[PDB]
């Protein structure tokens, strides 16, 4: 029942990017799931995750983008 | 029952980006799920997560973007 | 029953961005879910999360954007 | 029953952004869910979350944006 | 029941990128799942994860992109 459908039917400076970064110390951890003495952990990450000292996300979804996620359990 | 549908049907400086970043110390953790002595944890992250000392998100969803998420459990 | 539908049907400086950032110390944690001695935690994050010392979000949803989320449990 | 639908049907300086930030110390936590000795926590965050020492959100929803969220439990 | 379908039916400077990065120390961890004395951990990461001291994501989804994910267990 977890359905993700994406359809795209298609019948000057555009999207131009300039980044200049100067970093001395950089610690980036991105997507992280840490468990200590944990019993029962469920984690889900979906989509676009842009992370860091200089993070730029230009025009992430120009067409069709669908994210379906059923996260959990049954007892 | 967790359905995400996206449809895009398509029949000068546009979206131009300039970033200049100068950082000495940078610690970025992004998406994180930490559990200590935890029993039963459910986490869900969806979409666009732009994070960091200099975070820029230009024109994230130009077309169709759908995020469906059922997060949880049954007992 | 958690349905997210997005449809986009399409039949000078536009969206131009300038960021200049100068940071000495930067700590960014973004999306975080922390549990200590917790029993039973349900978390859900959806959409666009732009975070950081210099956070810029330009024209996040130009088209169709839908976020559906059922977060919780049954006993 | 948690339905989010978005439709966009489409048949000089526009949206131009300038940010200049100069920060010495910056701590940004974004979206956070912290539980200590907690039993039973349900959290949901949806939409656009722009956070940080310099946070700018220009023209977040130019088209169609829908956020549906059923957050809670049944006993 | 975990179905992801993507269809794309198709019948000046465009998408041009400039990055200049100068880093002295950089620690990047990307996607990480750490468990210590943990019992029972389920993790799922899907989509585009761009991470690092200088992270740039230009035009991530120009066509059709669908991410379906059922993350969890049954007892």
């Amino acid at each position: 029942g977890v359905v993700a459908a994406a359809e795209k039917t298609k019948q000057t400076k555009e999207g131009v990017l300039y980044v200049g970064s100067k970093t001395k110390e950089g610690v980036v951890h991105g997507v992280a799931t840490v468990a200590e003495k944990t019993k029962e952990q469920v984690t889900n990450v979906g989509g676009a995750v842009v992370t860091g000292v200089t993070a730029v996300a230009q025009k992430t979804v120009e067409g069709a983008g669908s994210i379906a996620a059923a996260t959990g359990f049954v007892k």
